């Protein structure tokens, strides 16, 4: 599950939420996307999910970026999906450009520890994935 605050970028109007807006407004948008073979394509949100209060870890990236999930959240790594439980300081997660769209991998400069947060979780049609704080996420 992804915390409150977690922002997602709609490719398809180009407009960023927070996904607790997202799910408690059950709100239409499309998210970014990633395939099997790593391509990121748009795709709509079909179904929203609050998930209710729990422990979320943050993963700091390079760059001053910040994803709060809790510990059994996928991430797409450079070693393939992974639990954000699992990773460490140096493993390399898969971003998306703010600018450029481009997806490119970027270190993990720091885990922090568990706080409490609302948390939540959306169904992306066909490929259940998108892009959260700019990282490629299981939905």
């Amino acid at each position: 599950c992804l915390a409150e605050g977690t922002r997602i970028f709609d490719p398809v109007t180009g407009t960023t939420h927070r996904i607790e807006d997202v799910v408690d407004g059950r709100k239409p948008i499309h998210v970014v996307a990633a395939a099997k073979d790593g391509t990121l394509h748009a795709r709509p949100v079909v179904s929203w999910f609050d998930q209710g209060t729990r422990d979320v870890i943050g993963l700091r990236i390079a760059g001053g970026a910040i994803l709060w999930a809790t510990p059994d959240h996928k991430v797409l790594t450079e070693y393939g999906w992974r639990a954000a439980g699992e990773l460490r300081k140096g493993d390399r997660v898969a971003v998306r450009d703010v600018e450029t769209g481009e997806l490119r991998y970027s270190v993990i400069r720091e885990v922090l520890p568990t706080r409490r947060a609302r948390t939540f979780d959306l169904e992306v049609e066909e490929l259940h994935t998108l892009v959260a704080e700019g990282v490629v996420v299981h939905n």
